[PDB]
C-alpha cells in the first residue's frame, strides 16, 4: 500500500509543522492540514502563520499550494486521505474523575467518530501527539463499534517527539521514529506504509515499530525521564545555592559522564510546555489507576520538585525586594516557556507572574514573540497590575527588578548599563535561566544585585 | 612540584585497583598501597588477589615490586608521601544522629590525624571515595587544628568514578577526572601536580578542576543521577508488567534520544553496590540538614522506588509458589551486586534471599565469585538452617522449585537447562531479575519452564 | 425502648444483608465469579436464608440508611465507638457501590461523559413505588453530572417535579425527563437501569440499539436484565451489571 | 487550693522565663545577637526584672519540670486542654534547649563520636548543690552517650556513686567519673561545661589545652567563661557556647 494523500486533523504545534515537514520531504504526497478554527487555517495561509517556528515559514512556502494545504473543510479532507493523522489537544480534565491530572479524550473520540461518518473504504488513521494517554485505544474502540461495508480502518500509534522551537531540525533529522500499529497482518502493513512514508528521509535503522500500546508507554515514560533530569538537576541547583557551589559548574562535572549524558542539564526556574507537567500527571494517574501508588509517588516528586523550584524563584525574588513588592514595578524578561516559540502553555513565566501579583507587584512584560493577548489571557488584577510592553527598556524602566524567565538571546545583549540608569535602586536582576552568565562581573561593576538559580 | 611517591591508605576496590593502575601508567612512580588489615595486604601480595577485577590481576603483577607495593607499614608510607591517598571506608553510622542515613567519617579521621602525626614538610594528601561526604573538610580541620612547623598538607577532593566489575577500563580511559582543592595559589599548586600524574594518560580536556566542595557534590549529584535511571526504569519495569508491555522495549525507544542516552535503562530487581544506596541516602540526609525537605524527599524516591522493585520481585516469587514456601528448595543463581565482581556490598541478592527465608525457603545460593564465607555474613540459626552455599549451579538448581537469577553472571545463559528442568521439582519457575535470559525464552518455555521477568509478564 | 431498639435492628440487619451481598459483588467482579450464583449458594442455607440477597447498585429509601445512621449515632452517644464503627460500615459500603457503579460507567465512557446523553431508567428506589428518598438512582446520577453528563431519565411512576427537586442551574442544563424509555435512550451512548422496573425487560432492545451511539453500553444495576445478556450481545450491546465481568 | 495552686503557678511562672529566654539564645544564635546582650535590655524593663534570664542549656531540678508537668496534668484533667498545651511549651522548649545543645556538640565534632573523650565539667543541676534530679547535664550526657561517646565527668560536689545511678552495661564502657578536672580533659576531644560551679571560670584552660586533641572545642552551656573567650581563643580551643555563634 502506497500513501499519497495525507490528512492532518490539527493545525497546532504538532500538526502543522509535521505535516509542512512531511510535504516538503515527500513532493509526490499531496498534504492537507485541516481544522475547525478557522482564523488558524486563515493564518496558515497567510503571510503570518499562527504558531512560531524557526524555519517553519521557509517550509511551508516552499510547499504551500503545491501539496501542501490548509483547509477548514475537514470532512473533504478525511474522505480523500489515504492517511489521517490526529494531532488535536487533549485539555486536561477541568472536573469529575482526574480533575486536573487526567488528560480529556473528548477531541479524539469526535475526530474518530467523524471520521468513521466521512470514510469508506481504506484508511491508516495515526494518532500524533506529545502526550499520547490511550489515545489509539479509544479511537480503535470507535473504529470496532462503528463498522461500514468495505470500511477498513486501521489505527496507527505515531509520537512526535518535536519540540518546539527546534521542531523543524527534529523532524527533518529525528532521533527515532516510533510507530505503534496491532501486531497483525493488517496491522503490520499499516505500519509498513507509514514507514514507507518516512523513508523518504528518515533512515530505517531509526524507526522503530512495536505495538500500540508500547509505543504509547515509551513516550510517555520518555517524556518523564526528560522531565525528571530537569527536576534532578533544579534539586541540586537548591542543594548549591545553599552550599556555595555552582549548578553550572556541578552539571558540566555531571554530564562529562557518558551514562548520564550532558543535555537536560540546565538548571532553571522550571519546565513548562504542553508536554511535561501534563505526561507526568497522566503517567501518575495512569499508576494509580493500575494500584501502583509507589509508582506514582515516585514520579509525583517529578512534578512536585518542578513546583517547589518555581516558588523557591518567586519568594528570592521577593525577599531580596525585603517581602514587600506591592506597587513595585518588575520587568519580566520572556514568557514563553521556552526561546524561539510562542508558546505560553504551562511557562514558568506564568507562575513567578502570578506569585509577583498576589503580592501586589505592577509587572511589565515583554517578550519578543509571545502575542500581548496570549499574556493577558495567561495571567487572568490583570488590568490593575500588568503592562505588555513593546521592548525589554520600557519594561525595565523604573523598575525595582529585571526578572529574566525565558532565554531568549537577546536579553543577554541588552544595554545593561543603559536599564540601570533609569531602575529604581537598589537594582536587581533575577536570572531564572542562566543566561547573563559570564556577563556577572560587568553586570555587578553596572551595580545591579544578580540573583541566578543554583548559585549564590 | 613533582608527585615522585605516592601513598594510599586503603587497599580496598577503590584504593587497589587504582593506585595499581597509577603504578601502571607512571612507571617513574613509586605507589605504595598500605592497609591496617594484614590479610588483606598479604593477598595483595600473592597470586589470589582480595579481590575480583577483571584486569587487575594482570596490571598488578605487571607492576607489584617495580613501583608498586603493598605493605601494613602505614607509617613509613606515609613518611616518604609526595602524595597521600585516603581510600577507607565510611559505613553508615549505625546509632546516634543519621543512624542509618548519615556516613561515619571515624576512619577518615583517624587517617587524618594520623598523617599529621607521621608527616613533615610538603605533603598532597587527596581524598578518594566514591561517595565523598565531607570527607575533605574534615581532614581539613584536623589539619588546620594540628600544624607543626615546616609542615604543609594540602587536602585535595578527587573521587573516584570507576565502577566495579570494569574498573580497569574505567580507569585507563576515565570519562572525566574530577579534581578539588582550594582556590589559593597553594591550593592551585596541589591540584596541578596532581593533574600531571593523571596526564601520564588522561588528556588534560578530561580533567575538570575545581574546588573541593563543588568536587564531592558533583560525585554525590552524579551517584544520584545514575542510580535515578535505574529507578526511573524500575520503575516503569512494573508499569509494564501490569499493561502488557516490555521494558527492554519500551527502554530501547527511551535511549534512543540523545538527550537521554542508551546507557543504565536495564531494569533489574534492584541496583546494589557500595555506592548509590548510601551516595543517595547520604544526599538525603545533607539535604534535610541544610532545611530542604522538598530536595530531600524527592531524592528519597530513589531509594524507596529501589526498595519497593526488590519487593515486588521477591513477592512475584512468592506468588508463583502458591504463597507457599516453607521448606522448599529455591537456587539462587547470582550474588554479587553486579557480575564480574565478587563485592556483595547492598546486593539485591541478599534482600530476596532475606524475604525468601522469612517466608521459610530453603535457599541454595551458588555465585561463580563471592566467597561462601561472604555470603553467610550477608545472610546472617536461620543461615544454618536455610542457607547452603553450592559449589556449581546444576547443584543449586538439584530438586529446586524455582530458580532466581539476581545477578547477570554471562554463565547463566549458557547453563544447561534442559537438564536443569529434568532434576527441578514441577511446576518449575526461572525468576529473572536481570532480563539475561532474554532471547531463550522460546527455549525455557518449551522445556517446561515457567519464566517470569522482570518489566514483562 | 425494646419495641424502638428491635426496629432500628431489624432494619439494621437486612440493608446489612445488603451490604454483605455487594461487598460480594464487587469480589466476584474482580474474580470472575457470578455474584448471582453465589447468592443462590449462600442463601440455601436455611441459617442464612435466601432473601435480601439480590445484589444491587445499593439500597435505598428513607429506612435503612436512616436506620443504620441513627444506630451508629446512638452508639456514639452511648460510648460504644467499636459498635458503632461495625455498623457504619454498613453504609460505607453502599456509598463505595454507588461509587464502584457510577466509575465504573464513567471508565467504560473512555473517561469522559461531557455532553454526552446518558438515559437513565429507574429513578424510584425500588420498583412499584413513586418514592426517591435516598434512591441510588440520585446518587448515580449526581456522579454523571458532577462528569458533565447530559442525563435523560425516565421512570414509570416517580413524578417529573420530584426527579427535579432530587437532583438539585447544574439540573437545567444537564437533566431531561423524559416520557418514555425509548425517548431517553434516543442517541444516547449508555443507558443505565437503576430501578428494577419490570418493564425495563420487555423493552425493544433492539429498536434502541439503532438509535443509540456506538459502543452503545447497557449498566444493568439491578440485576433485571438478566437472561437478555445473549441477545442484548447479539444486538451488539456492551452489557455491564453487578457482580459480573 | 489557693495555696498550692500559687505555689505552682510561681514555679511554672519561674520555668517559663528560662524557657523564653532560652528560645531567644537560639534565635540570637541564628542571627548573629549575644543573648547575654539581649537578656540585659529585656530585664531593664521593671516590668520584667531582671533575674532569672540567664540563658543555659536548660533548666532543671526536681521543681520546675514537675512543677509545669502537674501544671499540665490539672489543667487536662479539668479540660483546660489550649491550657495544658500552653504551658507544656516550656517544658518542649527546655526538651529543644537540651538536645539543641547536644547536637551542636555532635556537629561541631564532624558527627561522630564515637571513641571519642569528652570532659563534662559539672553535673548538679546547678552551682552549690550536690543534688543532680533532672540536671540537664544527665540528658546532655545521654545524648552524647547514645553517640558513643567516652565521658569524663566531673563535679566538685555530687557523688561518684550519684552519677553513675543517673546516667543508668552503657554507663560501664562510656562513662568515667573524674576526681579533678583536669584528668577529665586529660586528652578530650571537648569539654562541655554543664554546671555554672564557680571552679570553672578559673582553670587553667593553657595547661588543658596542651593535652587535648584537637580541635579542642569547649561547649560552655551556662555562658560561664564569658569574657575568657578572647584569652580561650588566644590559647587556640575553638568556643562554642549558648545564645551566640
Ligand atoms: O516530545 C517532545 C515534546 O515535549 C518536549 O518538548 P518541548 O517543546 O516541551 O521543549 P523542551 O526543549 O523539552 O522544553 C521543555 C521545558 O523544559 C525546559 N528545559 C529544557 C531543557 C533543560 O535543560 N532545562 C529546562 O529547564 C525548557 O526551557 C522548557 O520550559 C520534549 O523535549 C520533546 O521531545
Ligand atoms: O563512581 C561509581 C561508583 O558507583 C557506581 O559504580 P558501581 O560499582 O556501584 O557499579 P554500577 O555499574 O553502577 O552498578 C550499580 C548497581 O546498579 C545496577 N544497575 C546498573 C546499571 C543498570 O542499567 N541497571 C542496574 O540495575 C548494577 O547491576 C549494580 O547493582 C557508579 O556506576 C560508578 O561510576
Amino acid at each position: 500500500f502506497e500513501i499519497k494523500k495525507i490528512c492532518c486533523i490539527g493545525a497546532g504545534y504538532v500538526g502543522g509543522p509535521t505535516c509542512s515537514v512531511i510535504a516538503h520531504m515527500c513532493p509526490e504526497i499531496r498534504v492537507t492540514v485541516v481544522d475547525v478554527n478557522e482564523s488558524r487555517i486563515n493564518a496558515w495561509n497567510s503571510p503570518t502563520l499562527p504558531i512560531y517556528e524557526p524555519g517553519l515559514k521557509e517550509v511551508v512556502e516552499s510547499c504551500r499550494g503545491k501539496n501542501l494545504f490548509f483547509s477548514t473543510n475537514i470532512d473533504d479532507a478525511i474522505k480523500e486521505a489515504d492517511l489521517v493523522f490526529i494531532s488535536v489537544n487533549t485539555p486536561t480534565k477541568t472536573y469529575g474523575m482526574g480533575k486536573g491530572r487526567a488528560a480529556d479524550l473528548k477531541y479524539i473520540e469526535a475526530c474518530a467518530r467523524r471520521i468513521v461518518q466521512n470514510s469508506n473504504g481504506y484508511k491508516i488513521v495515526t494518532e500524533k501527539s506529545t502526550v499520547p494517554v490511550r489515545a489509539a485505544e479509544s479511537i480503535r474502540r470507535i473504529f470496532d463499534a462503528n463498522t461500514k461495508p468495505n470500511l477498513n480502518l486501521q489505527v496507527l500509534s505515531n509520537p512526535e517527539f518535536l519540540a518546539e522551537g527546534t521542531a523543524i531540525k527534529d523532524l527533518k533529522n529525528p532521533d527515532r521514529v516510533l510507530i505503534g500499529g496491532d501486531e497483525t497482518p493488517e496491522g503490520q502493513r499499516a505500519v509498513q506504509a507509514l514507514c514507507a512514508v518516512y523513508e523518504h528521509w528518515v533512515p530505517r535503522e531509526k524507526i522503530l515499530t512495536t505495538n500500540t500500546w508500547s509505543s504509547e508507554l515509551s513516550k510517555l515514560a520518555a517524556n518523564a525521564f526528560l522531565a525528571q533530569r530537569i527536576s534532578s538537576i533544579n534539586s541540586i541547583s537548591a542543594l548549591c545555592e545553599a552550599t556555595g557551589a555552582d549548578v553550572e559548574e556541578v552539571a558540566t562535572a555531571i554530564g562529562m559522564d557518558q551514562r548520564i549524558g550532558n543535555k537536560f542539564l540546565k538548571a532553571s526556574v522550571g519546565f513548562g510546555g504542553s508536554c511535561f507537567q501534563k505526561d507526568v500527571l497522566n503517567l501518575v494517574y495512569l499508576c494509580e489507576a493500575l494500584n501502583l501508588p509507589e509508582v506514582a509517588r515516585y514520579w509525583q516528586q517529578v512534578i512536585d520538585m518542578n513546583d517547589y523550584q518555581r516558588r523557591r524563584f518567586a519568594s528570592r525574588i521577593i525577599d531580596s525586594l525585603f517581602n514587600t513588592v506591592t506597587d513595585k514595578k518588575i520587568a519580566i524578561l520572556g514568557f514563553a516557556f521556552k526561546k524561539d516559540t510562542g508558546d505560553t502553555r504551562e511557562s514558568s513565566s506564568i507562575y513567578i507572574s502570578k506569585y509577583l501579583m498576589d503580592e501586589g507587584a505592577h509587572l511589565h512584560i515583554y517578550d519578543p514573540k509571545v502575542p500581548r493577548e496570549q499574556i493577558v489571557v495567561d495571567l487572568s488584577q490583570v488590568s490593575r497590575l500588568v503592562t505588555i510592553s513593546k521592548d525589554p527598556y520600557e519594561a525595565c524602566d523604573g523598575a525595582h527588578a529585571v526578572v529574566i524567565c525565558t532565554e531568549w538571546d537577546m536579553f543577554k545583549e541588552l544595554d545593561y548599563e543603559r536599564i540601570h540608569k533609569k531602575m529604581l535602586k537598589p537594582a536587581f536582576i533575577f536570572d531564572g535561566r542562566r543566561v547573563l552568565d559570564g556577563l556577572h562581573n560587568e553586570l555587578q561593576t553596572i551595580g545591579f544585585q544578580i540573583e541566578t538559580i543554583g548559585k549564590k
